[PDB]
């Protein structure tokens, strides 16, 4: 599951998976996080 910290991150991070980029890769350039889990924490809730 991925989690971002802010909405225009998680905006970043789909245009960032728009050319099929690893979720990885989105994470770092944007400040989005992967998780195991479901549950995103309340300071990456967007």
């Amino acid at each position: 599951t991925t989690c971002c910290p802010s909405i225009v991150a998680r905006s970043n991070f789909n245009v960032c998976r728009l050319p099929g980029t690893s979720e990885a890769i989105c994470a770092t350039y944007t400040g989005c996080i992967i998780i195991p889990g479901a549950t995103c924490p309340g300071d990456y809730a967007n």
